[PDB]
């Protein structure tokens, strides 16, 4: 192949937050980090309030002792709950012993994470996605995944980006930061939503080209130049999401170890867009691939 | 809504440790009161290319080996060689242990990687035993006694050590009794495999997975007889399908409604005419690292 694969990173320090919240008969995942544990606010719905719920009325309605919070099958006691966005946090008595060092990150568009996928508070398995420019991702979600987590590791300090909540008529998945806010316009009820016209990743696609040069495939490297707006302009043509200035600042680390600047890059690209690959290929590939991002491409190439 | 999946690694990374040997670091193995490595750590510039091992291990003492777990040495209180394994007792036995088996995995069997680097996991993915015995796997500096694994329930079956990278950039390792995979050997030499072949048994199974999800314009109308399919697999550099594997794929075939030599008469023109462009579940190439039973547990929210 290419040598180069999605990896995940490893989920221990997540596993360790995971528990379950049922309201009635719906039980979903939640994530449990010191006294307070973080869901999906339609655990408090009914099959009828799914269509068009009124949150606010349903929670005014719940109290503490509505909601069963458990880690396997030890009850852990709710205290408070309130609502952020479409986030339910339920205050409990107890400290989870196994919270990581943390923080909650709203991601962009391109960027990468691992996600744990869990049924009933447990983890069946984890793999990476790429949150697509329209703020979907190609998950593998069934029936009880939702309050499963998406996270990157940095050191000893797990980030979490995403929360499960959906999915979308054509299979792809939508959900929430950990305060609550959907990625892209979703709204968590139980009506038919459409996601946007997809389009490629294009810092990824950049990255991928500088992952090839690391590894001395370069025959695509011109002699040419483009200014940003340019080729903004000409990518979008082609179904190619515009870079902005955190793209550009991002490909540094890539450029600065290849030496090719990042619109230099940009020049390359244009004319591959522009003429084709003409039967040649980069890593082994006729197609170029956009969901490694440049520190996925750095964490493989050099570790 | 079908994703390359590794198994939750937290049960792993609690056993996972650093252990150094004169200038040589890699990962150990910490289970219950033993830490087990490669055993190639013993060995020097002058002894990797030819090392008598059992000369070499009769001349270190157990102070030689420092063995860590976090900040924290763990000492040394006896050592043995078991093949291509070093088993270092420790004086604390380890609480993390989970249930575990060591098991010999057969060609064409997934597992998870849990690459670590100094005794810090780093990243987790799913590989394939190939059938040439090597593993296409990411592996760095350092990334030796980095372990492959399954779980069941609560039960980790370890399967994979990790030993060394071949000059195609492929991998091989030991089972954790120490004995390689494949014709391989611990000694600092460029080591060519055997010819791969393509896992087909793998190939239907995926086949299988991509129709579950919808995508099916490569079915077509005809069937094939078990031989003559094998045939032209063989031609084409794939393994034979049993009689076996044909049982295997039946819940997938029942759960479809395609016979499985209807699927190999799908396979079979894929094999002939090529995808023509298409894609397969988003891949431009056949898979073949899901088995029969990766793709019904991803079907049905195993945790
Ligand atoms: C862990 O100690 C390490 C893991 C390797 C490092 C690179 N990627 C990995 O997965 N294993 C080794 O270093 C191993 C040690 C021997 C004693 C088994 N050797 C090894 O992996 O060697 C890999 C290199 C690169 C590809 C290749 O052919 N070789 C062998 C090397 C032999 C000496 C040489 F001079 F001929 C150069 C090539």
């Amino acid at each position: 192949g290419s040598g180069f694969r999605k990896m995940a990173f490893p989920s221990g320090k997540v596993e360790g937050c995971m528990v379950q919240v049922t309201c009635g008969t719906t039980t979903l995942n939640g994530l449990w980090l010191d006294d307070v544990v973080y869901c999906p606010r339609h655990v408090i719905c009914t099959s009828e309030d799914m269509l068009n719920p009124n949150y606010e009325d349903l929670l005014i309605r719940k109290s503490n002792h509505n909601f069963l919070v458990q880690a396997g099958n030890v009850q852990l006691r709710v205290i408070g709950h309130s609502m952020q966005n479409c986030v339910l946090k339920l205050k409990v008595d107890t400290a989870n012993p196994k919270t990581p060092k943390y923080k909650f990150v709203r991601i962009q568009p391109g960027q990468t994470f691992s996600v744990l996928a869990c049924y009933n508070g447990s983890p069946s398995g984890v793999y990476q996605c790429a949150m697509r420019p329209n703020f979907t991702i190609k998950g593998s979600f069934l029936n009880g995944s939702c309050g499963s987590v998406g996270f990157n590791i940095d050191y000893d300090c797990v980030s979490f980006c995403y929360m499960h909540h959906m999915e979308l008529p054509t299979g792809v998945h939508a959900g929430t930061d950990l305060e609550g806010n959907f990625y892209g316009p979703f709204v968590d009820r139980q009506t038919a939503q459409a996601a946007g016209t997809d389009t490629t990743i294009t810092v990824n696609v950049l990255a991928w080209l500088y992952a090839a040069v690391i590894n001395g495939d370069r025959w695509f490297l011109n002699r040419f130049t483009t200014t940003l707006n340019d080729f903004n302009l000409v990518a979008m043509k082609y179904n190619y999401e515009p870079l902005t200035q955190d793209h550009v600042d991002i490909l540094g680390p890539l450029s600065a170890q290849t030496g090719i600047a990042v619109l230099d890059m940009c020049a390359s690209l244009k004319e591959l867009l522009q003429n084709g690959m003409n039967g040649r290929t980069i890593l082994g590939s006729a197609l170029l691939e956009d969901e490694f991002t440049p520190f996925d491409v750095v964490r493989q190439c050099s570790g």
